[PDB]
């Protein structure tokens, strides 16, 4: 989904990984001694920030092996096996990433937790990325089993614009180069996901239109009762090949970003900013 | 263990593996359209040839990941997720082998035989490699799954010198280039494994020595009741720093080799070469 070339965005972050994680596998000879390299990285920040996208964006610079779990999966009858069995491949396996989504939600689950400190217990080779969005509630312990702390912030005023490129790839419209800016600058505030589901309702339109209409216009193509060529009809009766569908637009986006509201909450984002002054 | 440098022993094996395994990983390109490249590799053969440490070794120099699991271990609540995480992981991750130690045991089982087949259910990217000793009692249907099978036989009259060599590394002794050789010669027939205990016994030699005893000779070392300095005595008198162990030689290894007949049955190994004429 997304390639390291194009993860700039977070200040002071695409950097720290590239020295935190990158640098120390990127010929680790330089960690001999006294100077032992990074053991665990906590990625912590407000949700929707792909912190999962840029785990394994970075892992793949890094030419290590990936290999994410999210908690929620694994707490949700012998599951204490699946987290030995992972480490165990990590273990096996060169360089090795192994991204643990969602920590906060390790504290039936005791022993995962449990689990896991004993399997990060001790641990070069392989590295262990945490992500966390309510990092306050990840337990005392847990924690100080991640050392070097990295925060990832809300997309780039500019970043955004990548976005909307990208979850409209395939999807045909006709968006110039400034549209995406455009959608980018009216997305101030908005999480890096919050704009995904914009864009599904935005991608929607053209058919949403099809469906709800009185009167399709000739070329056929939906229209208003009154126009040149408004025929009285549904798309029912459109033919197989005769049916345009109307093009996507700015128009249809900004709908869309009108019509969803964010849903990072500025005193909340704040909060966070308190992790950074107590554990940063 | 194995370094795919030394693995060459096995005649018209070593070869196909690089074909087989390596050659489409090393540069796949060359597999496009009605090229289809290998789906699934049976290794089968006698007992006790490493085809674990083989296919470890092949998949490194192959330069994917390795993800091994027995089906042991995994026949003996939940365990239908672990396949579904391994392929999975194998899945997300580059280039794969998937090793399936002891496939034949396939057939609070038939859940995972289904599972496997399922998630081997279509799949470039993942290799297969299935492992069994008794390649008959291999489903009809498990053993439609693996397109090339590869035999691999007992160890080379002197592929076994090499063994030898290993099960000794850090364990001190006093073997020769020779020596080994020798010891090499001396297991025609052997498993390339039946060495490993054989050498297990060879080394607890010196210490077995210091044990039962009744005399000690001087430099202490034990010794007979008639010697140049034969004092009788234990080795519980002996000082902590004043104990010379005896040396290991191949002695101690031909006795090993002498009361370690092997487990290889000539009528047995003729089945296998069965399966070579049905399936080969």
């Amino acid at each position: 989904n997304v390639k390291w070339e194009d993860v700039a965005g977070l200040e002071g972050a695409k950097e720290a990984l590239k020295e935190a994680v990158i640098l120390p596998v990127k010929f680790p000879h330089l960690f001999k001694g006294n100077r032992k390299p990074t053991s665990g990285i906590l990625l912590y920040g407000p949700p929707g920030t792909g912190k999962s996208y840029l785990a394994k964006a970075v892992a793949t610079e890094a030419n290590s092996t990936f290999f994410s779990v999210s908690s929620s999966d694994l707490v949700s009858g012998e599951s204490e096996k699946l987290v030995k069995q992972l480490f165990a491949m990590a273990r096996e396996n060169k360089p090795s990433i192994i991204f643990i989504d969602e920590v906060d939600a390790l504290t039936a689950s005791r022993r995962i937790k449990t689990e896991l400190l004993v399997q990060m217990n001790g641990v070069q080779g392989v590295l262990v990325l945490g992500a966390t969005n309510i990092p306050w509630q990840l337990d005392s312990a847990i924690r100080r089993r991640f050392e070097r702390r990295i925060y990832i912030p809300l997309p780039d005023l500019a970043a955004r614009t990548t976005m909307f490129e990208i979850n409209v790839g395939d999807t045909p419209c006709v968006l110039t180069k400034e549209d995406y800016r455009t959608l980018g600058a009216m997305t101030e505030g908005y999480s890096g996901s919050d704009i995904a589901v914009v864009v599904k309702d935005a991608l929607m339109q053209p058919i949403r239109k099809i469906q709800s209409a009185t009167h399709f216009k000739d070329v056929l193509t939906p229209c208003s009762p009154g126009d040149d060529g408004a025929i009285e009809m549904s798309w029912t009766d459109i033919e197989a090949d005769e049916l345009k569908e109307p093009d996507l637009t700015i128009k249809d986006f900004l709908k869309a970003i009108k019509s969803t509201r964010p849903t990072v909450n500025e005193d909340d984002l704040l909060k966070q900013e308190q992790f950074t002054r107590d554990f940063g």
